[PDB]
C-alpha cells in the first residue's frame, strides 16, 4: 500500500467502501476481494425506481460530479433522485494497484480490468447495498459514457435512461493510439521502476508529461488560441500547465492511471454480439441520449454521431463547448446550463 | 560530428553543398560556416526567370518533393522550371548539429534558428550560386508553408506566386504546445544525454515515442477509423508504427529534430511589423493559394483560412484528405491532382 493524499475524502469529498467479495474478471484474472468506492446523495423511494448511477472516468473520481453537476438547481437533483456515484475499479479509490493489501495482485501485478467488469461489480454493490435492481438513469463521461453504454448493452431491461457524454460504446483505433502515447511517456520515466516505484512522486516527470499531452488532445485548438483559459483566473498558457493541469496529473498514481488506460483502450459492447456492433446497440432500450462535445479532438461529434445512428429511439444532443473533451470539468460558462437542459429532458422521458 | 546514413543523397536523392559564409542568426548566434545542402531539376533559363523555390519541412528534406510532387506530369514540371529545393539549417542535410566541424556550435552548442534565418540564407544562396533575384513561385509544405509565407512578407518583390501547404505565416499556441510534446518525449529518453549522445540509436525510445505522438497528432481520426493505411500496403495499425512510422523517425537524429523543431514553434511573420500580423501579411505582393489540409489537426483550415483573409489578392484552395496533415506525403489516391490543379492555375496566372 502506497500514501498518496490525493486519493482520500479529504480531496475527492466524502465517500464509503464496501466489499463485493470475489470478481473474476472477462481477462482471466481474479480480485478475491473486490472492494468498491462509493459516494451518494438523496433518498431512494419505496419502488426504489428513482436511483441514477454515475460511472466515474479516467484520472477521475466521484468528485468532480458532486462539485459542479449534482445539486437541487441541477437535472441531477438530489431532491428527486438517490444518485450514486461508483468508483472505477483500479480507479485509486476502489481497490487498485496501490491500495490492495492483496499481494498476489499488488501494483504491477494487478490483473486487466475491462469495463465489462466494472458494470458487472456496479450490479452487484447496488443489489447488495441498497437493494437496487433497475436504474432510473445511467449518466457518465469519456470513460464513464464507456461504462453507461456497457449498462445499457449488457443489462438492456435495467436501465430506463442513459446519457452518455463524450464517449463511445466502441474504442476507435486513434482513440487506442492516443492513449498509448499516454501511457509510453509514463513509463519511460526511470522512476516508474516497471510498476514498483515506491511513491508517485518518482514518476512525476512522466505525470507532467501527460499532462503535456492532455494539453495537446484534451481541448481544442481554438480553445487556446482564443486562450478561453482565462476564465480560470490564469495569466499565460504556461500557467494553464505548471498552476493546474500539471500539478493535478502529477498528483496521481501512475499504475491506477495504466490501469484504466488499458480499460479505456479495450472498450466495446460489441463483445455481447460478437462483434456485430449495430446488433450490440440495437439491444438497447433504454432512452438514450448521445452527447458529445463539439470540440472533443478524440472522441469528437462525428464518432458519437455514427453509434447514435444504431440506438433505436435515440437522439443526438451535441454539447457546445470550445474547450473540447475537458469541457467535462466545467471549465465554460454554458457547459452545465446545457447539460442540465439536455438531462431534464431526458428525466422526462 | 555523427555518421548517420539517412543523411546521405543515397537515402534522400543527389543533392549538392555550397556555402553562403558568415550568418549571423536573429537570436543573436552566429553560424561561421553557413552551407546549405540543394537539389534541383531543370534549367535556369537566361533571364533567370523560372526559378521555382522549395523549402524543406521537419524531419524532411528534399527527397519527398522531388518523388511525389515533382516531374513532367506534374504542375511543377522540370521540363519548365528550374525547380530548387534548399533544406533547412540544422536539418541533417545542410549545416546541423551533427555534421558541422565547427565545435563551437556542435550539437548541444548548436544555435536556435528562426525561419527568418533559413529565409535570409536560401536567398543569399540563390543570389551567391545562381544570380538569382526574383522567384516564379515559392512552394512549401508545413515548416515549408513557414518559409514560404516569410519570403513573401521579407522580400515582397522578390516572388511572383506563393504556395503555402498546409502551414501558417504565424504560429499558434496549440501548435507550439503540440511541438513541445515532442521535443519532451526525445529528451525524456537517457540517451539523448543532454544532446550529447554519441549516435542516434541510442535515443531510439525516445525518437519510436515521437512517432507515436505523430500517429496521433498527424492524421485524423477517420484516417484510422477507416483504415485508410491499407493503401499503403500495411496489414494493421500497429503495422503503421511499427513497419512504416517508427523505423523512420527512429532513423533521424535527435538535435537535427530539436533543432527545427524549435524553429517551428517559433515561426511569427509578423516579427517584421511589431507584431501586427495583418500589416505584415498586407505586404504581401505574390500571388498566394493559401491551401490547407481539410482534415489537418495542427494546422487546421480555420487557421489558415484566418490568415488568408488578410492577404491581398490572395485565394483559399483547401485540399480534401483525409490523411490530415501527413497527406503531404501523399498517401491518399486523390491527393497531387489537388496539388496539380491548384499549383498549374497559380502558374498559369
Ligand atoms: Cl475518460
Ligand atoms: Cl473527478
Ligand atoms: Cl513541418
Ligand atoms: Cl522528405
Ligand atoms: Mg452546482
Ligand atoms: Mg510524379
Amino acid at each position: 500500500m502506497l500514501d498518496n493524499s490525493f486519493y482520500t475524502a479529504e480531496v475527492q469529498g466524502p465517500y464509503e467502501t464496501a466489499s463485493i467479495g470475489r470478481l473474476e474478471l472477462e481477462e482471466g484474472g481474479v480480485i478475491e476481494d473486490c472492494w468498491l468506492a462509493y459516494a451518494t446523495a438523496g433518498t431512494l423511494n419505496e419502488d426504489k425506481s428513482n436511483a441514477i448511477l454515475i460511472p466515474t472516468w479516467y484520472s477521475g473520481t466521484h468528485q468532480t460530479w458532486f462539485q459542479q453537476y449534482i445539486g437541487t438547481d441541477h437535472a441531477l437533483d438530489p431532491s428527486k433522485y438517490f444518485i450514486i456515484s461508483i468508483n472505477q475499479i483500479g480507479n485509486g479509490l476502489s481497490v487498485s494497484p496501490a491500495n490492495t493489501a492483496d499481494d498476489s495482485i499488488s501494483m504491477s501485478k494487478f490483473p486487466n480490468v475491462r469495463i465489462g467488469d466494472d458494470v458487472v461489480a456496479q450490479d452487484r454493490l447496488l443489489r447488495q447495498e441498497f437493494g437496487i435492481t433497475e436504474l432510473f438513469a445511467v449518466v457518465g463521461g469519456s470513460m464513464g459514457a464507456q461504462q453507461t453504454y456497457e449498462w445499457i448493452v449488457r443489462f438492456p431491461d435495467q436501465v430506463h435512461r442513459a446519457a452518455p457524454i463524450a464517449g463511445t460504446a466502441k474504442n476507435t483505433p486513434h482513440d487506442f493510439i492516443f492513449t498509448q502515447t499516454l501511457n509510453e511517456t509514463v513509463e519511460a520515466d526511470p522512476g516508474f521502476n516497471g510498476g514498483e516505484y515506491s511513491s508517485h512522486e518518482e514518476v512525476a516527470d512522466g505525470l507532467r508529461r501527460q499532462s503535456h499531452l492532455w494539453a495537446a488532445m484534451g481541448f481544442s485548438t481554438e480553445f487556446w488560441k482564443q486562450e478561453a483559459w482565462r476564465r480560470l483566473g490564469l495569466e499565460s498558457k504556461e500557467s494553464v500547465l505548471a498552476d493546474f493541469l500539471d500539478p493535478l496529473f502529477m498528483s496521481m498514481d501512475p499504475n491506477t492511471l495504466l490501469n484504466n488506460a488499458w480499460k479505456w483502450q479495450h472498450g466495446d459492447v460489441s463483445r455481447h454480439t460478437g462483434g456485430d456492433l449495430a446488433a450490440a446497440l440495437g439491444r438497447v432500450k433504454a432512452k438514450t441520449f448521445v452527447m458529445p462535445i463539439s470540440e472533443d479532438m478524440f472522441f469528437p461529434v462525428r464518432d458519437c454521431a455514427a453509434e447514435q445512428a444504431l440506438i433505436p429511439g435515440s437522439e443526438l444532443r451535441v454539447i457546445e463547448d470550445i474547450a473540447g473533451h475537458l469541457g467535462l470539468f466545467n471549465v465554460s460558462e454554458n457547459y452545465i446550463p446545457q447539460i442540465d437542459k439536455n438531462l431534464k429532458e431526458l428525466f422526462e422521458s
